[PDB]
């Protein structure tokens, strides 16, 4: 009902590329745009996509609070949301994962009835999965600030990932345009040689923000990080990974309960799905092509879809409708306004297709997109499967 | 050196609009494009920027090991490798989240010598934050596959966030065009009614697959999970998120070693920054107007940049060439392997632009487009975040 909006969204990491199709869209709609971005190129960017562009980074100062530079980001998206327009705000990463300023606004408007949204991104997390090679799933993952990680001592699992941001600036409230001397690192290095040994690696992740860079992912030894040559590398992008440092047993009671059950079947807890965590120490070599990896294979050969296999049968009029939807913003907000005008008045639509997006459903959409067989009559795309789970079915 | 690339890249969530740029542009320039997508206008998308496509999802079966599938998955990319084509493998999220046939694929290719890649994509846990307003950062996030939670004891912490994944196929190694009788799900609820209380509440979570859809975000107590109604209402995407049930207090030997000496200037425990997790149990309102706020938006008038603040200053030709390596993988490779020569056949660059891209180094680049102003001269500075005891 009322006028003015905040939508909030993320760059990615990196420059440019890790940027969402629709944060994109929203950047070109707005009528006000508020950005705080690491890199020239991602700020240039955005400047050739709105005309009315704010740089929220001018609010850091040298000894200034950092919670006051985020009350003042915040006070100048939520000014315009206030004056009717529909604002975009711009952080680096996800715009939402260690950022006060994002939820500050977002609630802010919520509360004082204005619509109010964040898009996810691409996080420095994200990232490091990806440039490590590693799967949260496989064996799960604990993710901290590394400040609240020591003042609030929170838990580490030895079996899990650890993934710690911020650890370049340690018990640092405040901001230096030159970057902080992170005097208290040694207190992080204490904990984590507490917790894993002086001999257990921890992987110095920097995501590349250029397109060009190659990411760092250097390994050292817990004790390597109190080399002062080693510690100076540390800084404001710089995330810790800790690989665990041992494999997790098999509860009987849940094997039993889960039906899992013929229990000589069950893998050793030694046991892994190729690939290994390339990080851990004392990797064992995992074979890629087992029997029944090679058995599978050779069943490709005389592969066919299978009867309830659902072939994608659309329209180029209904591709563009779904694709103009997902990418203008104006289009997404006038659909949601009126299914029935906005679907009415799409051009070369189907009635199949105009009935489907009339009603919004989902099913109708999935009917109108794909050919349902008769043998079929939400998604069930599951890309993982629990090793214990996998090596017995 | 070889012949022949794997890039595996993510299409985020929801449809079309949560793919990033650069897998986008790596869909375009791939010989082969091999997909496992949610959703018809993904892939129809998808189908309008390749012309050589195959959909992996015609490898899952009814009663078929999905480990069978994810190896049959794997192999299909791999062998386009082994004949010399750039390879374009496309998962739904994050490709590398929950996803066993990517990381197979990539360190196979990785072993026999090839280039491989993965591009990290939006993931449904990326959704959740966004989707329920929290912070991974406050207070901390354990992230499960709801059966490993079960099957190896996974550690909860009762005073950070919980995340659990493919909740609606608990002890399932199979699949099912249909969907699955959740059979085993009781057990799942059992474990979060010993670590969390009958009473403490659990978000079920489904991120809006379509532009148009709104999130599921329902909240019920551990309890309610055992009611048949609400039980048969997790499916294959759905996720749990589960709020912590108390607040930790600081640790009086890291508030020494750090300086956040005066003792009793460090806030309770209780005392949060604007504003609370909605989702926890007896959430305390907090005042997102405290005359601290007020003190500094009443700085506001008065504001100028800092004389440390780097304004902007570039060109349309480095704006330009900036923007074509990020969304053109082909004027990347070429710059890659000889920054002198492609630098120096870009049109309209000022020799300062020329010779930054010729070194290729952050800093030639940063000064080549921002005044970096005396005062700085006398490291990316980006920190966003700040946890209540340290800022307080
Ligand atoms: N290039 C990079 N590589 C690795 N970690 C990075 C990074 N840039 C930022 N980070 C991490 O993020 C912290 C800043 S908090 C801002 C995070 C951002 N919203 C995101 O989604 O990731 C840094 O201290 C570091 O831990
Ligand atoms: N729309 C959605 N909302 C919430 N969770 C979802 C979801 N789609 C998938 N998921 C989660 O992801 C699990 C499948 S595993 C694949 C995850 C995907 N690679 C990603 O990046 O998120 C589901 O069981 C569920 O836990």
């Amino acid at each position: 009902t009322k006028a003015g909006s905040l939508t909030i969204v993320g760059t990615g990491i990196e420059s440019i590329g890790q940027m969402t199709l629709q944060a994109l869209s929203y950047i070109e709609a707005a009528a006000k745009v508020f950005y705080c971005v690491i890199d020239p190129a991602t700020e240039a960017f955005i400047l050739t996509k709105n005309k009315n562009c704010v740089d929220l980074y001018q609010y850091y100062d040298n000894g200034k609070s950092r919670l006051n530079t985020y009350t003042q980001m915040s006070e100048l998206m939520v000014r315009e949301v206030r004056k009717g327009l529909d604002v975009v705000g711009v952080f680096y990463g996800h715009p939402g994962v260690f950022v006060n300023p994002s939820h500050r606004a977002l609630a802010i408007a919520k509360s004082e009835g204005y619509r109010a949204r964040m898009l996810p991104g691409v996080s420095a997390e994200d990232c490091l999965f990806a440039d490590l090679c590693i799967d949260p799933s496989n064996p799960g993952c604990l993710t901290y600030e590394a400040s609240d990680f020591l003042i609030r001592d929170r838990p580490v699992s030895i079996h899990s990932h650890l993934v710690l941001f911020q650890v370049g600036c340690v018990g640092i409230a405040d901001f230096n345009f030159t970057g902080f001397d992170n005097n208290k690192f040694g207190v992080l290095v204490d904990r984590l040689e507490q917790e894993y040994g002086a001999e257990h690696p921890v992987v110095h992740y920097i995501a590349a923000m250029m397109p060009h860079q190659d990411p760092v992912t250097d390994k050292y030894t817990v004790a390597q990080l109190r080399e002062p040559e080693i510690a100076k590398r540390v800084g404001g992008v710089s995330t810790f990974y800790i690989p665990p440092k041992a494999r997790k047993a098999s509860n009987l009671d849940i094997i039993r309960r889960l039906e899992l059950l013929p229990a000589g079947q069950v893998p050793d807890k030694k046991a892994r799905i190729y690939p290994a965590n390339q990080w851990e120490p004392d990797v064992p070599e995992v074979e890629p092509y087992r029997p029944s990896d090679q058995a599978a294979i050779a069943q490709l050969a005389d592969h066919a879809p299978p009867e309830q296999y659902q072939p994608l049968a659309t329209s180029k009029a209904m591709s563009d409708v779904m694709t103009k939807l997902a990418l203008d913003p104006k289009a997404l907000a006038d659909y949601k306004a009126d299914h029935r005008a906005f679907a009415q008045s799409v051009p070369d639509l189907t009635p199949q297709e105009r009935a489907a997006l009339e009603l919004g459903d989902s099913w109708a959409i999935r009917c109108a997109m794909k050919n349902m067989p008769s043998s079929l009559l939400n998604g069930f795309p599951w890309v993982i499967v629990e090793g214990v789970i996998g090596v017995i079915g």
